């Protein structure tokens, strides 16, 4: 009849993840009854302009033999520390590689990817090179932009290690810094769906083909393995490339959070369903869903055309992870950066277990098992309004919880004990111009 | 606490989506608070015995070259003409390809299906012939049936250019009309959910055998690449083919609709689940789901057997499309209709779309994130209640909305606000003997 | 308002599948308004040390010869007979096929399982062998363990003509019976969900490679279709081989239920998820999910490895069958039997059926679309604080149903009638020390 | 009705209501003569049936009798050809279709 | 409980067979172009019985005539094949089975 205190420490970590308060960990209020792990991993990482020493080369280069490094191409890339450059993060709900890093000379006209695989991509410290023209670089070509994953390895190492999963909440906060009088850029963040899914495409076989010359052999065997049969399955995103751009991202969404540079951000992504089942660690090769070159039998087409049906560019990714379904996959833009920034990212990702029996998660497990569907309602009611980021400061929301989870907490059904708590309003979440206003009206100073 | 206004418009268009006062058009009240853009499809398709020019064969002859009108075998189909005929539709949950249509000469004792992928099935103007004995029909068979594709093209470039979809409402109305005299035939009409899903079956690879009677080549490669392997993925519909005939539905769904001819019919079908979440487009070849021909592993089989498991026949419709999970699958009869009939086809499509950036949907959106759970619950509890069809005239349903609407809405739970609105009966549908009653006994006087 | 009677009935079959009360059959109470029919099969086999008429190999000896016989290494089996045994029982949530039993001489450190595909599972009566290695035992190897299938086969039958199928309860009683002055051994019992899934692995295409040494064919054709293919689709079930263990159960789970071998076993196996969607059959070769053996991408790898990505071991039962999701999996172990033990299996299982239009099941339909979200709440809040299992002449639970649903009933939102039935507490499950106490803390006398 | 054998696919689908009335029987037995042998196609669900005629003729077999007395019997008049059709009880039929 | 529907009109050539001798060991034989004679039928006005004998099995007994007969006849020789409904099979106006070019 009333949300428990198990109810509000899950509501607050999940709508914040990294707000000063939540220093206690919590489950899911679902009441599983089962013996459950919860981990919290919190990382950072100063990500800068990255030296010659840790930039490898993509390209059919560094092929069979293992990451090559630039054969002093490097010039080039100081040519782009000359001027101003463009850094978009793209924070995909996969597990481990938290988030992805990419770097730019100027702002790109599109969320370009290259077609053919690349060879070796780079974790954070080390990064990897692509051509102007979508290509994967070679050394001697003209480097068009570069790109890294964050990844955290603890997370695989307790994902090895357990039957189930899944995510409780993940944050990701950017503190953004640069030299004085060198302040200057934008920053824009948004928040958006995917509805990524195991997917296998149509491809084609390879069949013998033989006319037999042997004198005794005259078989001519032409058998035709050649039909069409699937691909290995994997994890493909639908991410709007094309709308997947800055200004896009800008226009597309109300919610989307812009600011000057020197604000940072802190993206709490959040789910997308009511529910939040547990999952088995099916780790796939990731995969970016393209546009559709093959129509097949999307039109009138003779009765032999129907193998290869409707099949899709596929991006791939080179990355084998396990994503956490229903969570939205976040993105960041910062416009005009000065070159020489500085930006220290902070990830906070808290998710629980199911310990497999005789594992190291197994004696480090909890047993709580509360059940409470009032916060589960008030969070599917407050997903749709809260804002999709939030200055890199603006942590500790006042008006989060004795507010806005009591004034949504009445809402759900006849489940209302407290006659009325205050009227909720609609923000105005303004903080290129400083006229920010909450989820009550009151106006919101500055701190930094 | 109360159902909000967009609820009432929503549960109006869900359930009554070609009612007359149904003409603004509302989203799915789950407060996403996505920016969507809402379409509406409206066509219509005057049917009618087809003449020979519009009439193409899906035999082998019709198989490199495209569509084979038929060879003056037009003879026969007069011949058909001569007598009383029987008119199938079949209102899949495909998005684009609306409903199949299929025309028999008498009513069939099943509905069969082609085992062999039929060449070039048509779009409605045109249609395709089929061999009495469930074969595709070459120029100088002895044909069977008609049968086409309703095909909305509209639909199809909507979904080019969209990130995610979901059917909101549709609804098919059957205004059927004949010369004076000639009145004569029944209809019966019934839904029923198909558990259709993603599938591959297993098949069989080619492998090149060669014993090799060169003279210096005395390899004699037989190497085994014939193992088991994966088709395609295709949307595979279980529907009873035998079950499907018109006895079967008839005297299996206790709200299977029936009446004479002239009456027409109108489905509004009905989904099947409470929630109603975003899809990405996927457009898959379409399938129909046999009796399946090797059990496999079902009994004790050898351990080389283990690999042919349980494998289905699958009926190829050769046609790809992406279709709306947990909708149901409508299908009505005509039988014993005069020849020289008309059927006007109306059907109303109302569905959502998430637009692609930067795409033609996205300047068309629309922001109204309401959220009513109220409207979700009465839908839930309304769904197992409502008929499956009507007759073609009944809209304005005048029991709908302030009586029945509101009467359900005060079951959910303690959401009730209003004290009591009035008592819920069992309807009793007889439209063959006009003694029909709705939900709360009033009878219904025949407006046409 | 108020829970109705088929909440009720349904609630105490799905709680209690074997209870003496639970006469009548009654469905799933969520109004789907379509016509079903519904199944009760109640099977009872008594299980002993088999003779060795009854014990075939599943090496290699019987390969393309059927089912081999022991050529008396029965012997051994007779050593075994000697000492004491170990007796596990596996209920996956395989509709037929209900329960795998096993023997073994002594408690095994793990729950082991064969790499190469046995060849002819036996059911019941009918036991198979299998080495001490954890391989396929043929004649004149050494024995490490026997298995065997319990089959139900008119749910096969059954499962034949049916559109659609879900499963309503399955409970599982153990009658343990020993000669006097050997009644030592105990037993635990354990559910646990497995996030089984439909899962094609990454297999290995075979390409001929032909050098023509034939004078006249020199073509040397060398083409490759030794590419990256999927599998045929199979069920995997994700069963912690190593956690599957004795005492990894135990300690493991506080629901675990352990007491006195002779008091037996009753594991009424509930299910994991509010809702209970209807599926179509479609059985299919189920495997166990091993230790994946090529980690791929999910290390940086060369651009080629993409292909083999994160592939597990899988182990093959050479089973093929259709599995109720959502539902747990038990288990249970009887250790230090003596050997001339006698357990009398007897399970129960009622499940829903859509039936296919003139199919078998057709005929013995039923109308009663009640529609109840009370009892399925109540159902979802009294999941989590069931015990896995009880004693064996636990039947007829007197705080279930007067007090434990009532109890359960008043917490859901606002639908509360009653002002307050019983305060509910934390029950002792002791059957070791006979300190066992229900959930209002009445003592249980020992029935047996 | 069937008595399911074991094993087969009856022998899921049954029913425990072993119920017991000689007074229904009894009144089918009574009623087999009065019954008309067949009736319009679409003249189902008789107003007298039921609540009036088994009622009306239930206390009639010996003297299992609690209600004094229910409703007069009459003998109806089916004619179908000439549209003066009558009940039990003497009330009209209209045509229905 | 079996709830049947069957739509009965007059029979396509394809759905008749022969009682006769002809199809004696020779399985079912449709009628060899008589069928103008059953047109002939399709030109007045028919009569059509049915006949629910109390069989569980086979419901009831469809027949067709050109005109109402004066009893219920039946055939002293046993007939060849017996039609389950949607086939029919065809007897002789003299009361007897009936071969290919006879009166039906």
């Amino acid at each position: 009849a009333v949300v428990t205190a198990a109810g509000l420490a899950w509501l607050r970590q999940y709508l914040n993840p990294m707000g000063p308060d939540t220093t206690s960990v919590t489950g899911y209020p679902d009441g599983s009854a089962v013996t459950t792990c919860i981990a919290d991993y919190s990382n950072t990482f100063n990500v800068s302009f990255p030296p010659r020493e840790a930039l490898y080369c993509t390209g059919s280069s560094s092929s069979e033999k293992p990451t090559l490094v630039d054969a002093d191409n490097y010039a080039k890339i100081d040519k782009w520390s000359n001027y101003d450059i463009t850094l978009c993060v793209l924070a995909l709900p996969m597990l481990r590689n938290v988030v992805m890093l990419r770097l730019y000379p100027h702002t790109p006209t599109a969320f370009a990817l290259t077609e053919q695989t690349p060879n070796f991509p780079q974790r954070f410290p080390n990064w990897s090179v692509y051509s102007a023209d979508g290509t994967r670089f070679n050394n001697g070509d003209e480097p068009g932009y570069l790109q890294s994953y964050v990844y955290l390895p603890n997370v695989d190492k307790h994902l090895s290690a357990a039957r189930g999963y899944r995510l409780l909440s993940r944050g990701i906060t950017g503190i953004f810094s640069a030299p004085a009088l060198e302040t200057q850029g934008f920053v824009t963040a948004c928040q958006y769906l995917a509805e990524g899914s195991i997917q296998s495409q149509s491809i084609k076989s390879d069949a013998v083909r033989s006319v037999t010359v042997n004198s005794d052999g005259t078989v001519k065997n032409v058998e035709s393995s050649s039909q069409t049969v699937s691909s290995m399955p994997r994890y493909v995103f639908p991410l709007d490339g094309d709308n997947c751009a800055p200004s896009s991202l800008t226009e597309t969404y109300h919610q989307a959070y812009q600011s000057k540079a020197t604000d940072g951000f802190y993206m709490p992504v959040l789910s997308s369903s009511r529910d939040n089942p547990f999952h088995p660690p099916q780790p796939r090769a990731i995969a970016v869903y393209g546009s559709f070159l093959a129509r097949g039998c999307l039109d009138p087409v003779s009765e032999a055309h129907e193998a290869d049906g409707p099949t899709h560019d596929i991006y791939r990714l080179n990355v084998a992870d396990d994503v956490a379904p229903l969570f939205n996959t976040g993105v960041v833009w910062f416009e005009g950066i000065s070159p020489k920034f500085s930006l220290k990212l902070k990830t906070r990702t808290v998710l629980q277990y199911i310990p497999t029996s005789g594992s190291v998660l197994a004696n480090f497990t909890r047993h709580e098992p509360t059940y409470d569907q009032i916060a589960l309602d008030a969070a599917d009611r407050l997903r749709n309004l809260m804002p999709h980021a939030y200055p890199a400061a603006y942590n500790d929301w006042g008006w989060l919880g004795d507010l806005l989870d009591s004034a949504i907490s009445m809402l759900p059904g006849v489940g209302t004990v407290y006659n009325i708590a205050k009227p909720l309003i609609k923000p105005a979440w303004n903080w290129l111009g400083n006229k920010v206003s909450d989820f009550f009206g009151n106006p919101v100073a500055r701190d930094g």
